[PDB]
């Protein structure tokens, strides 16, 4: 378990969340904790949260705007600079090594 938050299986929409299992195959030999979105909200929905960040302006431009506070308001987090920085750093470490794929395949 190694319990930080309440989680076990978690995948409401399986085929859409399976996109997170595709990138999990990229982090399988790294051992790094992937598929950890709603670190506060206790559940895990990176798919819909990734659409939110994109409609705010994408992870890169929303970092320049520093609107990660307001991205946290969209799913009703306790909107802190710390909470926004947790989501920011988590996107930075995961998408920037994997953008070798998303460069030509911008989904």
């Amino acid at each position: 378990p190694r319990v930080q938050r309440l989680n076990e299986l978690e995948a409401k929409t399986r085929v859409k969340l399976n996109f997170l299992d595709q990138i999990a195959k990229f982090w399988e030999l790294q051992g790094s904790s992937l598929k950890i979105p709603m670190v506060e909200r206790k559940a895990l929905d990176l798919y819909t949260l990734h659409r939110i960040v994109q409609e705010e302006g994408g992870m890169e431009q929303t970092t320049k705007d520093r609107k990660w506070a307001k991205v946290a308001n969209r799913m009703q987090y306790p909107s802190s600079k710390s909470v926004g920085a947790t989501l920011k750093a988590h996107y930075e470490r995961i998408l920037h090594p994997f953008e070798v794929y998303t460069s030509g395949k911008v989904l």
